[PDB]
């Protein structure tokens, strides 16, 4: 054996169904590596995880470890061209990205399996000699600063950082993770530090091989992927860094029995109960936290959630162990509050302790643990094949925590039942060590403290002893039961053999006035699973604001009443999704095909005979009101929204929906339901491990239940229509504008309508999109630093398509001239790019479109698309790619001069401008003055609507 | 004195609101003449009525006098061009027509006021030197045969002739009016007749001056008009023809007590009860007929219709005197029948005699006469000014019947109260001389006779003698009472003073979420009337075919419920039109403004607190079902209908409505109403003898009433959708094809769609429309004789427009197309050849047509209502558009034709609808492209862009 490989991992315990081929190993220098050999993959992929992150930033430069992560993309000693990396990845059908936690910096990529070597080499250089270019450091600090601004008004982060800022300040937990202009440029300059150096020290100090794990997946044999990793990663230095432990919990004596009152941005009510605990990671084999999470989290009859829900105090609850770092964790129970629940916080919490007391009173349930084990065992036997890129990144992450031979199984299986540990953790959940946080708009004005980084308005009190004492005496309550034995565990996993009459694509197999049924027995994956998808068209779902509203409430309340029942099902890997659409309703049922009919029958049955509950109805309606209102507080790309509204024939606005909400009275909804159901068409796609005649019987029962309980009759053919896109005039240019009252950043979509989707008109657009893709990111973000979110690519809607640009910025939408200026740069670029450059792109688009589906639901979505889009072109990718391969540099250009260029005979252009709360480089073209859109419906009315697309 | 005039008559009595000046005179040769001077009129008119008609047809050339009427239009000695007259009229903003009843032939026209003299000259010649060209006679005989085919399968015509054919056949009344090709060309050639002689002979025999009345209306002084009429009509020859009289009734004592059982074309159910009466005409000062008419026909509490409808047997009823001819008349009482009703005819007729008995038992009522007299006197005082052509035609007719001084007032005012004439006519409504027809599909198969001219299937029977007896024995039935006093009779007639800041066009005086109120106070007509129009928007009334069904049903049951109470108001000259539209509902209240808010309020209250009778729901639905179904018997030129369906964004078919009509249960309607009414928006035009504030209150009162009782609130602005027209491809051509299963002609509509309506696009279209207007009629009908129904003109929908042709024909539509297409090339050439001055004539002709001032409130209203319902709000459109029209040149129209209309126009957009018959030289046609045959209406529409909606003003 090789002098550069300290050890070899074999065998690597994997799923019984998993045809990929694993060998792990430890290099001389101390890198733990997993290699995955998949001879049939279209995309190769690799990831590296360094066991350093945010929690190790020097205290005088918050965000350094995050910022470093941003920088390693921007050029290395071997490959100085600042975007050589991300250009290579896009010229060969690939993509890359990274992230930074408290203890991890994780970097991943994928690429056309044929250029795994190129990509990997470019990538290894991040860990050998990054340039940290002085002038690139100066630009990209803004990208980070943008990232932070985006999050400043997100409530999740406000809270995330708030927790950090209310524990021990001297603890590295309290650190600002994201960093920004002040932490990373302004303050270090004033403080006399040199940032580029500190990067380099940091990199040098912590990016040591003893702290890295690498996963590399490709088509190559295990032996070849070996010499390839060894060749590339043997050189990483081993600095021998000691791996950081944080053994002292950030919440000390004084940080406990504290109540926090917090003003949100959105109109949200929320309660965050939280207890500090020791680091349960080392007991991964028995997993006590998960066991107690399973119980406290449960949503079945007898659960905490149920009682709280039944008293009208909460809607949703999550609970379980929350990750901390090596040496400290959390156990949480969060709920959202109703109006009434906000008035009864002390009570809700007493109930939380009463549940906990029940568990103590009964002690550790072995059958419950056994159940959890067997569920996991099955989950794992029949795990879906992952997308390589995510797979490598995840795995590279967990190599730090498990022996090479155990990585695949490790975060899946549970092994010994450990009652003493369940009992040591449970004993940690008590009144005298709890932290409570309430979040509500009604604390507006009553706060005294502003959190430093986000500006969060809050107040902090000691929870009075009388209240803590009252919670310790929490007795049992006969409303709390342990869960009954999960009914929906699927016993039977037979894969039925491929039928004689079986097709490669879905066949239409029932075509009645009542229902069209697309069916395909699964020919690729061979798991005991099925996907059952149904649209139920009825004009009545979206005919008008009030009706949308009701179509929505109806499904929510239905889902809500069903949730106690469906939860056990969902745990047993059999789940469903049901929502309203613009056309009437959608229902998907996915999972193990064994208990699949039972649940389906329940859902249909239940919708057709639904008793609404007044109290329930009232809570949900109010939540929904708030939810509609809270949209004023999303991000500036809002831009996307208005674009949707402007371009579609029918589209109800939030303001419209919220006007009509006041007049959904209980009777009117009751009346609404059987009306909605009286006339329908059903288009279904049933894909997976079921047979032609089994499917027929499925569809049948579905229908029959409807005919029976809701007297459904078929809909008229003419009364079945799709909606249309607005047809923009030639050489025209409109601009609509709003403000965002909440984020002090601005946003913008620019939309270049082209024509109706066809083979050719699609590929022109797709390929142009391909070519510009990364130049777009490089010019608009990397060079010009217009903001953290910059985006280009196709827009497809109602059968029409165009090109879109999205940008979020500190700048005003100006943003336009830069997008227009860029666009000319692209004109010059195509005129100069070589034939062999050009054919690289065609090949990228090619591999990308033709990449085979990995799991059954990836493939169901592919036909779903075809079916709802009413195009039915199941062989699309082959036609389209064959045609693609015919396009010359000449064609693309002509397409550009005709449709996109500043002065195209046929340029159609809309631009949405969301202005902020408060409102050298290449040359921009002079633009016409736009016709400003004063009113949205007026806009639509004075313009043609395209045709609906014909069914190939 | 004057040789040419036998006498001027005295003051001609008029309403005192009638600003027109009038002279009646009798000419030397016996022509009774009325002359109207209106120095303000935009069009002038004249009419001539000849007291001869199809009752005087030779018995062996049926229809000859109808056919003569057709032929006076095609040439006289002084003006011999086959179409000189109809062309002179087109070129000077005139129209023209004629009709032939049993005893009259009536010829009328109008023209630009400037050209009354030349119009009239051309017209007098009809009565002096008609040519009856041999080669025109040959062609036009087909126009008559078409006219008749059209009537063959229509039910009213069939019944009309069937009554004529079961009277005494030896009687003139039994004749066949229209004639056809068989009777006017075939039968006479077989029997060696020269029709041109018999036309010439009949005209010479009967168009004699002693039997003629003339009315002429122009700006000219009354003297000027006198000189004119003397000039052109003194030379009409007086043959002193005895005026024919028909003393003996055709239903003699032998054709009485008959039951007739008729198989109808449409699925209808009807009973016609009919008694013969003497001629009541001479008794016009008292009107015994109309009094019993008014009584029997009443729809108020305690009336006949009222009980009959209560026992769920009948739905509507008419009754009164039907006109006969000099010598005979009829009294009729006709009902339609419910399903139950067809099985209780015997009882229904008894109820009729019970009511008649009541009238006999009560005596005649002078207080009822008195009511009738005032309603009439009020009606005449404040009668709306009539359009000149209708007016002259009408008077010309009634000059024969009444003294000169009395023409204007004779048909209106009452004078004498005659108990004895009432008793008299009321003694003739007895079972011993009754006639009874039941029309019903349930006699299909069971009928033993065929009426020669229409083919009508029927059976005839003596009414069982003790069925008569039982009706003779009808005692009074307590559900029947004479109507009480009529509280809706207006008394306040005060024209309000013309307000301080009032305006020439409607002003938007209210702009809320619930309503847009357009208001204009009358500044032209000064009659105590007002028009109140309302659109209720609710997308709910047309969301789906089912809801449309309810929109409709609801509205009918509501109209039905009110009927008993609204009827009173209607006789009081106060009426309402209420109906469902594609955008929710339309409600109009028209007439004497005095009691109007009483009625409007009753309508809104009712329609917002409605209780639906279970019985009347089941009945009306059955009737509505039939109605839908019955469209398959509507005329082939159906074509219009399929085109409306093919080009609107949204349209439910009669077939979808028919299907979805089964799932309209009583529970389900009861739900609909409150839903529909819950969110509305109202656009209204209140117009007339009302003040700003009076108007604002009316608008508010409507709103408020709905607010109270239907908890109504504002519709969201974006839910106020207008619909769109399908946008056709450049250079495309589609054909939809269907067949009419009842009718044995075929039909066609051709649409060359052009662009959106716009000042310029509109006048380009209208100008070309006008220029081709009569050449089209002349070519496609008169020369080519493709059919009776030949129409060309503009077509306006959902803010888009274009040129259309409708024809109804014997020939197939693959042939009609080619002749229209041929006419299109004939016309580009015509435009090319015509003098600049001939071109300006047409501009002027269209210009005048557009600028014609409205004569009555309802007409000005309509023009404003068009602006509003169409959301163009171009109230001054007529000067804007005319001003612009005067700019146009031959160049512009030629370019226009070549770019939009020509057979290979770069931008021709063509739809043709071909409706085939039950059973399926000349200028050069162009060779056509290959049509795309529209297969599925919905698919066709899905695959094409839609036009924008038009910008408001
Ligand atoms: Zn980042
Ligand atoms: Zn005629």
């Amino acid at each position: 054996n090789n002098p550069a490989i300290k050890r070899i991992g074999n065998h690597i315990t994997k799923s019984p169904e998993d045809k990929r081929e694993y060998r792990g190993l430890e290099l001389a220098n101390g890198i733990k590596v997993l290699l995955i050999s998949d001879p049939t993959t279209d995309k190769s992929s690799a990831a590296l995880d360094v066991h350093i992150g945010s929690l190790s930033d020097p205290p005088n430069i918050a965000g350094l470890s995050h910022f470093l992560e941003h920088m390693l993309f921007l050029g290395t000693k071997k490959y100085p061209k600042e975007n050589e990396y991300s250009q290579f990845l896009s010229e060969h059908a690939g993509s890359s990205n990274a992230f930074t936690s408290g203890e991890h910096t994780n970097y991943y990529f994928d690429v056309s399996h044929e250029h795994l070597e190129g990509a990997l080499d470019r990538f290894a250089q991040f860990f050998l000699s990054p340039l940290f270019d002085e002038s690139a450091k100066d630009r990209e600090v803004n990208a980070v600063d943008s990232e932070h601004e985006k999050n400043v008004m997100n409530d999740a982060w406000r809270l995330f950082q708030l927790e950090k800022a209310t524990g021990n300040p001297k603890h590295p937990f309290s650190k600002f993770g994201t960093g920004n202009k002040y932490t990373l440029e302004t303050r270090p300059n004033q403080e006399g530090i040199d940032v580029r150096q500190e990067l380099l020290k940091f990199h040098s100090a912590y990016y040591s091989s003893n702290l890295m794990a690498v996963v590399v997946l490709g088509r190559e044999s295990l032996d070849d992927l070996t010499n390839l990793v060894v060749k590339l990663f043997s050189e990483v230095e081993n600095k021998n860094v000691p791996l950081p432990e944080f053994p002292e919990h950030p919440f000390q004596e004084e940080h406990l029995k504290q109540l926090y009152k917090i003003v949100p941005i959105k109109d949200i009510r929320n309660l965050y109960v939280t207890f500090p605990i020791p680091d349960l990671q080392k007991y991964y084999k028995s997993n006590p936290g998960h066991y107690l999470g399973h119980l406290i989290g449960h949503e079945g009859p007898g659960s905490l959630l149920s009682e709280l829900k039944s008293k009208g105090w909460v809607n949703t609850l999550v609970g379980g162990q929350k990750e901390g770092a090596r040496g400290f964790m959390f156990f949480i129970i969060n709920v959202d509050l109703t109006e009434e629940g906000l008035l009864h916080v002390e009570d809700i919490i007493l109930h939380m302790f009463q549940y906990i007391q029940k568990l103590r009173a009964e002690g550790p349930q072995e059958w419950v643990f056994q159940e959890l084990k067997d569920l996991n065992a099955v989950a794992f036997r029949f795990k879906d094949k992952e997308r390589p890129r995510g797979y490598t990144s995840k795995i590279a992450g967990i190599l730090h925590y498990y022996p090479l031979e155990e990585v695949l199984t490790a975060e899946y299986l549970l092994e010994e039942f450990r009652p003493d540990l369940i009992e040591m953790v449970l004993d940690k959940l008590r009144p005298e060590n709890v932290r409570v946080a309430i979040v509500s708009k009604s604390f507006e004005g009553k706060t005294d403290r502003t959190e430093e980084w986000y500006g969060t308005q809050y107040k902090q009190e000691a929870i009075p002893d009388e209240v803590i004492k009252k919670w310790q005496n929490a007795d049992l309550n006969g409303k709390f039961k342990l869960p009954t034995k999960n009914e929906f565990i699927p016993t039977n996993f037979e894969i039925l053999p491929l039928e004689k009459e079986a097709t490669p694509y879905p066949a239409l197999i029932k075509d009645t006035a009542m229902s069209k049924l697309w069916f395909k027995q699964d020919d690729k994956f061979f798991l005991p699973k099925a996907n059952l998808n149904f649209e139920f068209f009825s004009p009545f779902a979206y005919v008008d604001p009030l009706h949308s509203n009701m179509a929505y409430l109806y499904l929510e309340l239905l889902k809500d009443s069903l949730n106690e029942y469906a939860y056990a099902a969902e745990l047993a890997g059999l789940s469903y999704d049901l929502q309203n659409t613009i056309y009437g309703m959608y229902l998907s049922v996915k999972g193990y095909n064994d208990k699949q009919p039972i649940l389906l029958k329940k859902i249909i049955e239940k919708m057709a005979t639904f008793e609404i509950d007044e109290k329930r109805f009232e809570i949900i309606k109010e939540a929904y009101m708030r939810s509609l209102n809270n949209f004023r507080a999303e991000q500036p790309h809002h831009a996307m929204y208005y674009l949707r509204l402007l371009m579609t024939e029918v589209a109800w606005t939030k303001d419209e929906l919220k006007e009509a909400l006041d007049d959904v009275t209980l009777p009117r909804l009751k009346a609404f339901i059987p009306q909605l159901l009286s006339r329908l068409h059903i288009e279904a796609l049933l894909h997976g491990n079921i047979t032609k005649q089994a499917a027929l019987g499925i569809m049948q029962m579905v229908e029959d239940t409807l005919i029976e309980h809701a007297h459904t009759k078929p809909l008229l053919p003419s009364q079945l229509v799709r909606y249309r896109e607005v047809q923009l005039p030639d050489r025209g240019w409109f601009v609509y504008q709003q403000r965002n009252e909440v984020h002090n950043n601005s946003g913008i979509e620019i939309y270049y309508q082209t024509d109706m989707q066809s083979t050719s008109e699609n590929m022109f657009l797709e390929l142009f999109a391909q070519i510009i893709s990364e130049p777009a990111f490089n010019t608009l973000r990397t060079k010009e630093q217009l903001g953290y979110i910059v985006f280009s690519g196709p827009r497809r809607a109602n059968g029409i398509q165009g090109l879109r640009f999205i940008i979020q910025s500190e700048k005003p939408p100006y943003l336009e001239s830069r997008v227009e200026a860029f666009l000319i740069t692209m004109e010059k670029s195509i005129e100069d790019m070589t034939e062999e450059a050009f054919q690289k792109h065609i090949q990228a688009l090619a591999i990308r479109r033709l990449d085979k589906p990995k799991k059954l639901s990836a493939e169901s979505a592919k036909y779903w698309g075809e079916i709802i889009s009413q195009q039915y072109n199941f062989d699309r990718d082959n036609t389209e790619v064959a045609y693609l391969k015919t396009l010359t540099k000449e064609d693309i250009i002509k397409f550009y001069k005709e449709m996109l260029a500043v002065d195209a005979p046929r340029r159609h252009k809309v631009s949405v401008h969301v202005l902020a709360r408060e409102m050298n480089l290449s040359q921009a073209p002079a633009l016409p003055q736009p016709e400003v859109i004063q009113n949205m419906t007026e806009f639509k009315r004075g313009l043609p609507l395209f045709p609906l697309v014909k069914p190939h």
